[PDB]
């Protein structure tokens, strides 16, 4: 697929230390098309269920629509595109042959923009996936990593280095999304990124992608991006259909922050 040059090959050295929250991202198709990005999460019951948290305005929250997915894991160039470079603009060359189809929908929230998937089809090993870690906790980082499919193309990952900060969704007063600003000449997301997580330094998820001003040209503040927060969706609606703690927390534990499971 094609992405804005200013984007990073997730095998480009800037994936160092992420090899593993890589594997928890997948692209997806609606009802036969490209739509969104998503990611696999990890529970209190470590048990890998197949939850996949998107966004809610990508339309996924509905029986129906839920059951015509199609997820594309391993979706990736193969070398690493100087970024910023015609080469990272170009189109890649990933394979789409690594997939399954179907879901259920666990909840769907549109204030925080959130909806867990649960796949209908056990993780297989050969896809070598990962469920990520997560962390609930009411409080902002001093920067964040974003793992996604711009374009819904070949996977990237954009770095912030810059601390988070609340938001209302549209970037005024509120606390439901986190506001991540991307580096001058760095990585940033664009359309079909949505749903995407943005991890923690320590590579735990804080919420997914809503949108926002950035593209590989913009500059200031506009370089920049809102994520519907965990911490928001974790209580949700108010009933289990609507937030993520039922799901994410089956076991009751009260855990704040949990990490990651591997295949």
């Amino acid at each position: 697929g094609v992405s804005g040059s200013c984007n990073i090959d997730v095998v480009c050295p800037e994936g160092d230390g992420r090899r593993d929250i890589i594997r928890a991202v997948g692209a997806y198709s609606k009802s036969g098309t490209l739509a969104c990005t998503g990611s696999l999460v990890n529970n209190t019951a470590n048990d890998r269920k197949m939850y996949f948290l998107t966004a809610h305005h990508c339309g996924m929250g509905t029986a129906s629509t839920a059951a015509s997915i199609v997820v594309y894991w391993n979706y990736q160039n193969s070398t690493c595109r100087a970024p910023n470079t015609p080469a990272s603009g170009a189109n890649g060359d990933g394979s789409m042959s690594q997939t399954q189809s179907g879901s259920t929908v666990k909840a769907t929230y549109a204030t925080s923009d959130f909806t867990l998937l649960e796949l209908n089809n056990a993780a297989n090993p050969a896809f070598n996936l990962f469920w990520a870690g997560w962390d609930r906790r009411d409080q902002n980082y001093p920067g964040a990593i974003a793992i996604h499919h711009p374009n819904v193309a070949e996977k990237r990952i954009s770095n912030s280095t810059s601390p988070t900060s609340f938001v209302a969704w549209g970037g005024g007063a509120g606390t439901t999304h986190l506001n991540v600003q991307w580096q001058p000449s760095g990585g940033v997301t664009e359309p079909g990124s949505s749903g995407s997580p943005i991890y923690s330094p320590e590579k735990r998820v804080l919420g997914q992608l809503h949108g926002g001003p950035s593209s590989c040209s913009a500059t200031g503040t506009n370089r920049s991006d809102q994520y519907g927060r965990v911490f928001t969706s974790w209580t949700g609606g108010g009933a289990a259909a609507s937030r993520l703690s039922d799901w994410l927390d089956p076991a009751s534990t009260g855990a704040q922050f949990i990490d990651g499971l591997d295949s």
